């Protein structure tokens, strides 16, 4: 069941592809749940806490190094800074190698890489950004800072991966995943269509000014969504009536309707997916247990 | 059942009048739903994808009116003998042809259906909106030839209305189709009710505030109404004017307005839309199924 | 129908429509078949148009009053002369009509109070519209009193009356099931959720504003009113977080502002939204029944008006 | 009621009310018929009146304290010969007296109950909050006499804490009591989870941005953190600086932060609050009843 050395039920269920109809519900059987919970507390609950603390420390060291950066390449302060930079690069390459090892070991069907285990892809992409930032730094360029800030943001965001192992916060993270995947996606598609259409209309209306550029008008229109719109950002054009009509149409369509609809849909989805989000967290904790077990 | 060429069950159900009690729920019968799904997957899916692809492409031939629109004034304009002006003119011709085609499609629908003149404005909003877009394009053309400067506004309206109309092509996918159906229900019911009440409240408080002040740039009704509306979008000032008297009265009026609209009616709208979401799931799925059925039957009749 | 419609002593429909709020389940009384069918019949026969006629005349009155108010002269030291012009004639006759309407509303309110004879304990949840209209009428009358007393406070009173008149159009939402239900939802929410949230939020606002103004030393924002307004301005999504800099202990100022923001904007407003959602999910049936009872009260009052 | 209300050694009321949180069903106990009839009898009999008097005197004390602190003049300060200065001094003396009184009441509670060092941070939030308010007041007094300006900061902290703590007296009013209990539950669960996630995201993106920014006003971590936080209150700027080498990266980072936090996390917080409110009605009523029982027992035991 758990230690077969030929084929284990735990390995089959946990490492199953998304195709399996009930890869979550079948971990709730009495013996499996009892064994998983007992193992976690026994010798995987404090192995995970140590990993989480080490990652936190690594990220602190990475932030300190990057935040204090001086045509690269470029006292006690400098020795500490270079040591931190080297340690951060050494962590990035470690994550890259772990991701490649996971890619080879699991060898996905070239379909579940895009639908399953988003954590592995995110971590590998963070490592890839860090390595690109290193090569640019050693290749006489300044885009090494853009790559590094991208990697830093992604790494800080990735700390949610460790929210698993704490029940309530694990459920919260699973809910975040579901919401982003379904509701934010639908809303963003519709809202981007609306925003682009109205921004193009307004740009066509505008005759001459600083806001002829499609980017400028799109930014100004998006400014409404964040409660910072202007509604008078420009007055260099004819037919003010048409401009105000278009602006009011956009406001009513996007701010007064789509965002409130997003709130309502989020409420409904949260009301719907409590038990599924509990089962998904349980399975995410089972995969963590088995990965920790196999890492030796 | 499906095609007797005289009066088939699917044809009558799909073209049902609004007065029919449960026009939406008829398709749920197993043979009918299984027959629509099979026919779609068999030959209508690719046709619909092609139509959406060519439609969005056709609209995009004119969404670059920014780069197109000259600024010389008093059209018509001249031809520059450059590749750029060749692209501009061919795009304009392609945008006018599209408008004429959509106008005639609407006319062909209107005549063939021969509506009883009541369900026209109650159901089938998509084709009315497409016809309005065609009308706005034709008006742009006629104004353009007539040496007038209102063609820019007329094409801008058409452009915006077409970009929003892509929401029609949103159908054909269960998730986004049902999302569009929910948007339709919400904008018809909750937005209309809230808009009526909020517009009454805003007009009242705007007239009160305008009467309060004495003179300045905000003396007009329109300007003060705009300032009061700016509270709703999260940009309210609370001190937009100084040339007045009775600061107590002005402040208390602004507070009453804010508390009554921003902190009450918007949250009421959120709650009502939430309960509507909770209530119109299966209804919104059935309506999407009926929309797909109408599209399939129209494609069949398109030969 | 004998002993149901009208007896000159007591009829069940009149009793139900005018029943005191203290009755346990006065709302469900209308649910029985004969009452529902008969009220629908009377409305569709006569009161449907009569109510629309009471919503057409009132709208005309309010438009006339607003037109008179907006075009008012600004010269000071009232009253003012009646110059020879069509505009002056029209505005003065509009003023006369508006004052007459105010007097009419004043008299109707007095008559209702004298006939119903309320206990002065049920004039908040009951006869809400009556109190609103009477207060509007009172504001108009005091406006006139100031006007002919040679005081400029008539402008303030008249603008208050105008605001109440325009916002009282919701009374006429009855006669349309969806609009009437929405209006009664507004009234219930105002009665419960707005009043609870406002009390808590006001306590928080006053506390933090007093703390901040105590911290400040001198300047424009040294007063309690200006600081209270600045703190309130966060709630409408236009906070500053840096509105003042003439003080000491920037850390304390930042801590207080962040604490206030987290406690109010992030917690209490989203809590109000959640409670409103729950209530709305809970108040459909009673909101329908209350609308039906309000409908019946309108029917009975129109019938008794003869 | 023999050995239920008064026993001098142990009774059902004093055992249930003062039961540790380790007790499984501590809340549901008071719903038993005779207990519910006895608590409501004692309350109506006298505890309502004593509680109302205590609330009124506390409100008077807080008004005095606010007035004294508002008109504050290297302390200490002398006594100017004027009525205003005498009233200020007597008011601040009264405020200090109230502070020491609350301090000693908190000490008495600690000595009496003798909690197990774990219920302190999970039970009795009100008493610890009152004690912290008193501690701030005493620290303010000692600093004031020690010739420092830090007394102003201490006293403003105490004043704000007291004003927000005034909610303690909302109990004894059913609706406001349930409201306060629900506020307590929301702060413990939803605000905590959201704050954890939001702080993680905010620090990550703020660090990224401040790393991108070359130099200027916002080259410090605190300033950039403040600017990013401003987006949460509907006051983000999106153009607050231009001192960077890559505009595309800056705009992408800001858009990602906005989408992740403002659009997503805030709306999700609203939804989670709605779910919780739907979930915790009966549990919020039971907790209010238990709070009302504790208050009744305390008032009885105070004499
Ligand atoms: C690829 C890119 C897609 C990005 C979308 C965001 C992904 C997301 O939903 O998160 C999930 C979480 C990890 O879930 P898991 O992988 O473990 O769960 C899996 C697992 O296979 C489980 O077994 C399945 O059953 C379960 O269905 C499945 O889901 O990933 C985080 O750790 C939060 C990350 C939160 C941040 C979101 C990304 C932000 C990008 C940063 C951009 C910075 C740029 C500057
Ligand atoms: C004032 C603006 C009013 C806009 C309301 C438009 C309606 C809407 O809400 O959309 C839905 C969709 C139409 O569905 P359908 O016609 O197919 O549904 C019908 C049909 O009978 C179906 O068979 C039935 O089952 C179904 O019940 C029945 O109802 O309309 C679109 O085609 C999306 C286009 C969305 C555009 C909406 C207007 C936006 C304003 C643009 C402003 C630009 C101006 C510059
Ligand atoms: C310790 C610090 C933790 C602060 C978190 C906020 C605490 C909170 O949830 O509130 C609860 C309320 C008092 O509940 P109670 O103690 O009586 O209930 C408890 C318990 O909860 C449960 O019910 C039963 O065990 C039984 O009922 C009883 O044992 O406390 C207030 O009075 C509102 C205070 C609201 C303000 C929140 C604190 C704000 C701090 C001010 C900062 C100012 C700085 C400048
Ligand atoms: C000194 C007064 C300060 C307040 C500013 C004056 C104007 C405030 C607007 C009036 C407040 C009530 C608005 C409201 O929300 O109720 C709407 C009414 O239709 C109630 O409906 P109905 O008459 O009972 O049918
Ligand atoms: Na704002």
């Amino acid at each position: 069941i758990d230690t077969c050395e030929k084929n284990s039920v735990l390995e089959v269920i946990a490492y199953s592809s998304s195709e399996t109809p009930n890869r979550h519900d079948m971990l709730l059987v009495e013996p499996l749940n009892r064994l998983l919970q007992d193992k976690w507390d026994r010798f995987v609950k404090r192995i995970f806490y140590f990993n989480f603390f080490v990652y936190c420390l690594y990220m602190i060291i990475f932030t300190a190094a990057a935040y204090y950066r001086p045509l690269p390449p470029y006292t006690v302060g400098d020795y500490f800074r270079v040591t931190g930079e080297i340690l951060s690069v050494s962590g990035g390459v470690y994550f890259f190698f772990r991701g490649i090892q996971y890619f080879l070991q699991r060898r996905p069907s070239l379909k579940s890489l895009f639908v399953d285990s988003y954590s592995e892809i995110l971590f590998f992409v963070q490592s890839l950004f860090m390595l690109v930032s290193v090569v640019l730094y050693f290749s006489q360029r300044k885009e090494y800072v853009a790559s590094m800030v991208f990697s830093l943001a992604m790494g800080w965001t990735n700390m949610l991966y460790y929210t698993r192992g704490f029940q309530q916060m694990g459920i919260y993270a699973v809910m975040i995943e579901k919401m982003i995947l379904r509701d934010l996606c639908r809303f963003m598609f519709v809202y981007l269509v609306f925003l682009f259409g109205f921004s193009t209309a307004v740009v066509t209306l505008i005759e001459d000014g600083k806001y002829n550029s499609l980017y400028s008008t799109c930014l100004e229109l998006f400014k409404f969504t964040i409660g910072m719109g202007d509604l008078e950002f420009t007055e260099n054009y004819d037919f003010k009536a048409v401009f105000i009509i278009l602006l009011l149409a956009y406001v009513i369509l996007t701010y007064i309707l789509l965002l409130n609809m997003l709130i309502a849909l989020m409420g409904e989805t949260v009301n719907k997916i409590a038990q599924e989000s509990k089962n998904i967290w349980k399975l995410q904790r089972a995969i963590t247990i088995l990965d920790t077990e196999k890492s030796f």
